[PDB]
């Protein structure tokens, strides 16, 4: 049960992080649902930003005395293809991609992960779990995703190493990345958008599952670009 | 997965008897398939065509309609390609990718004909089909050649019987277990693992639509 | 010295003629010289691999060529997919592989290691099938996916002997339409001596071990 | 034949640019090479740089008049863990190694492209070839690796999107993923060594040549797993 654990939520406001908090929520957990402007406490901040992060992990020491979860789920998926009429691909376009996607969910993770650290470890020695969001376009890249397929390859590529490291303190990394989802036809089944909540029910399940660490998992209806 | 009639394979231990165990706790409904006896029981060699036939028989018959099936039969011997001995045994690998992947599939075809003829759900769904690989088909060590190259072409499988079945909303799923305790290197939980989390995984993939056509490893972390 | 599977057709003619022409000696085998036999079958695969230790005195090359690619829905217009034909592809693809290489392992054990160490080398066929099936094509995704599971775990072994094992996974060769449309780059069917480039490429970089490569041109199916 | 092609080579002072650098010379390509410091023609460039990217690209059209070839070789491979005895891993380290390995090798590649794009395509139909050098760790990132990892992952995925967006221009883009090399061991299977720089520079002459390899990611490692 999730019931007095402690989460950070991060891209907490919609979509999916927005789901996320609300299925803990449900189950009695804690959270701390962050992100950049408003809709459990909510606090604005960039994920991306040191300062921002380190306030936010102070915010939940003082408020929560501890932490035991973590979910990026801070995102950006724009469409810019490598040569565009107009030129080529913006470089700062790119490094801006990458930065909200992959050093932001780092940055949760370093900090979130130095404080899960000192927690007290539960049966099986877990002491805490990061879920990342990664995308389909990770291996699925289509035009005009090279930034977004990039950006989340690199999250994809972080789970194990973080995943073999964290294991020294029982903290476990797992990663979802998710196909087409309801959030701010062509998938074979069901035919349809994934809601958000579909998405937090495999975040919860990976929560209570303790086998499950160190892996991407395809949440798709088996869509492939 | 309450009044849902599940077929399960190599149902008399170890991941299978977990598997049955948690679906009649949800009360579910299980014909459990096995060589020999450890929700009824029965007899039956999956590679075989005319007792893969009987068995979705007697479950049409007795219960009516099929909903689940969930594959765990298999082997995991361990046999050098090169031994003191002479070369790997050729009828061992045919016999180790009998029982894993060709009794696999022909309780994939079989079942999803019977699923087919159901009615379909709030979701649209008429069946899951959940398969066991094993972290072998990625992670092959010494020894393992057989049983990685047999839980190899269970996972290929997965995505080509997604893509088909999804036609009349059939659901098809593969989880690559690690080390379970069934019949010290993990990364964490630092142990084997309990046949119930691989259970669990398996509730999970049931309830979760939007779970297709993916292998998901379920390991602790290990690379072997 | 070069076994040669399928060797009468498509992948593995084209493989042939690139060892010929690069002064290799080659058996090519299917149902420079040739022998019929059934790669499946124990005892033709002895008698092969027999045949070549005494007209030949090593081995140190194997290319697994032998292959279908057959097209069947798991349910049919008629009924479900027939387990033997089924069982058939498996056999053909995967267990006809398997056998070929336990026996030519055994050989290129007992000769000399080169400069490099290396006592020999394996070329797989898979197919890009074993990563994209496509509707119709369980039966060639699972055989061929065996294929590429079994080329780790074979490399780490036979490693000890100085045998690298190695898995192409091809897209659409013209071997035995618009579906060469759709492969984004180059925009056609591949031609099979591109496929044996890739085998020499492979043949002649020793660092090149326990891999799957595809050769495919970009094309995901 | 790789004779008269023009091609750009990153990190080209040491390792793998430089053997790359090496191959093409002796196979009679003309060879722009750029790296931060010197030991075909050198320039000094910081490959993530806007300007010194395009400095080099104006550079190369005016000088030889036409780019074939790009080789990604520019990179840094830190070890630092996550949670250290000091505290956790620097922010600014961690943006610094995405930034030289992976926003470099996309730099280099939109402004290579646009250039590519811009001459007569070759007999297979070809205006290009991208070859960019991953790693291993992008797929078996090991304790201490994970900007390391993520970084390359982020080149490897990068791989496909690129080849099919500019599929349409006949520009391939393939991605090499080394293992243990000899630039600035018992564990490897077979064989029991570091490569040497040269079987690298070897692997992206087979590229350069096979007209099929598009869109994917080749392990050249021995079969390590890390």
């Amino acid at each position: 049960q999730l019931k007095s654990r402690v989460f950070i939520v991060t891209g907490a406001s919609s979509g999916l992080g927005a789901a996320v908090t609300r299925m803990l929520a449900q189950e009695g957990a804690t959270v701390l649902g962050l992100d950049l402007k408003p809709p459990v406490r909510f606090r604005n901040a960039d994920v991306t930003n040191e300062a921002d992060a380190t306030a936010a992990l102070a915010f939940a020491k003082q408020e929560f005395g501890h932490v035991h979860g973590l979910v990026n789920c801070a995102g950006t998926a724009p469409g810019e293809k490598i040569l565009g009429r107009s030129g080529p691909h913006a470089l700062d376009s790119f490094a801006r991609t990458v930065a909200v996607n992959l050093i932001g969910t780092f940055n949760m993770i370093r900090l979130a992960a130095e404080v899960m650290s000192q927690g007290e470890p539960d049966a099986d020695g877990e002491r805490g779990v990061i879920v990342n969001t990664a995308s389909i376009a990770a291996f699925d890249g289509q035009i005009g995703q090279a930034a977004y397929a990039a950006s989340k390859g690199g999250v994809a590529a972080l789970t194990l190493p973080a995943a073999r490291e964290l294991a020294r303190f029982g903290i476990r990394v797992v990663t979802i990345a998710p196909g087409i989802f309801d959030t701010p036809a062509s998938v074979p089944f069901p035919p349809r958008l994934g809601r958000a909540e579909e998405y937090a029910a495999l975040v919860k399940h990976i929560c209570e599952n303790t086998m499950l660490n160190g892996e991407v998992i395809r949440l798709d209806g088996a869509l492939r670009m």
